This record gives structure tokens, sequence and C-alpha cells, in this order.
């Protein structure tokens, strides 16, 4: 009973919480949750709330997106979303910044469902090879994502059908990872 990729998240949220020590000797602070409750808080000032990773309360799965949608999704995603509780992370994939999305609390975990639900009608809708995202860019319209069809970590542009690989797969993909402050 190993999950590895479970394992790969937690070894990255590790070196996240370092990070935050070692540059700013606390635990990561976030001013954007501000005003969403979770078991993360620790405490909160006039506009921010240090956080922690938590245990993950609830079904360990996303199949709420496979009731809504006819899917089978890769495992690697349902691992993803619910082997913790924790707020966003921001890291760095080569010289690619960007933002690795989490499951902040039992209500934020069903509305990361219904986002991924409202992403996979859009590319049903245009045809697109589904995916399942993970992470947020600074290009408005660009995402990091599991692309359903493999497992692979691909980057993609909303809306089109360009995906470009970047990893073998999840773990792989976190292994990688680099935190960035």
């Amino acid at each position: 009973m190993d999950d590895l990729t479970a394992q790969a998240l937690k070894d990255f949220t590790a070196r996240y919480c370092d990070a935050w020590h070692e540059e700013h000797k606390s635990w990561p602070l976030s001013e954007e949750l501000y005003g969403v409750p979770s078991p993360c808080i620790i405490s909160t000032t006039e506009d921010a709330v240090y956080w922690q990773p938590q245990p993950f309360t609830g079904e360990q799965n996303v199949n709420a997106v496979e009731r809504a949608f006819d899917i089978v999704i890769q495992p690697t995603i349902h691992t993803f979303y619910t082997t913790q509780f924790a707020g966003d992370m921001h890291a760095q994939f080569g010289d690619i910044k960007l933002t690795l999305l989490q499951t902040w609390s039992e209500d934020d975990f069903r509305r990361v469902q219904e986002n991924l639900i409202g992403h996979l009608v859009t590319q049903k809708r245009l045809k697109l090879p589904p995916t399942l995202f993970i992470a947020t860019l600074e290009e408005e319209l660009e995402v990091i994502s599991v692309c359903n069809l493999s497992g692979e970590v691909c980057k993609e542009t909303l809306g089109t059908r360009k995906r470009t690989h970047l990893a073998s797969n999840l773990a792989e993909f976190l292994n990688q990872l680099k935190p960035l402050l």
C-alpha cells in the first residue's frame, strides 16, 4: 500500500514548506485564501492566513466528476486532489513558473470538482483531448494538466488542440518541481 504519486506530492509539499521556513522562517502565508475556512489555517493576520497541510477528510476520489461526465479519470488525478488538504503552492518546472492547485477543505473540494466538470464539458464541446488541470500559469488561457489519455503531464492552451509534453506521469512532474517564493 505505497502510492508513489501521493508520496511525490507530500515530498514536494514538504520541500515547499521548507523553502518558506528557510526564506521567511514560517509556514506558508496566503492572502488569497483569506476568508475561506479550512483545517489548514494556523493563525490569521489582518488579511492573510498561515497554513500547514492537514489530513484530507471525505471520499478519497473524484467520482463526482466521473458521475457527472462520461469518463474514467486517471488514478493519479484521483490521488492528486485527495491526498491532503493544502493551500496552493508556487513552483517551477525547468524555466516554467506555475501555481500548483490543491484542495483547501471539503467545501473547496466540491468546487474543485465543479470546475473540473465545466472544464471537461468545454473540451467535449470542442472535441479536444480530455485533460484534468493541476496547475495555472501567468498566461491567461495556459494551464498544466494530466492528459487523461495516457496520464502524462502536458501544458495546454484552453480551447485549442495544442498540448506539449512536460512529464511522463504526475509523480515524475512532482518530483521535478522546485518551490517558488
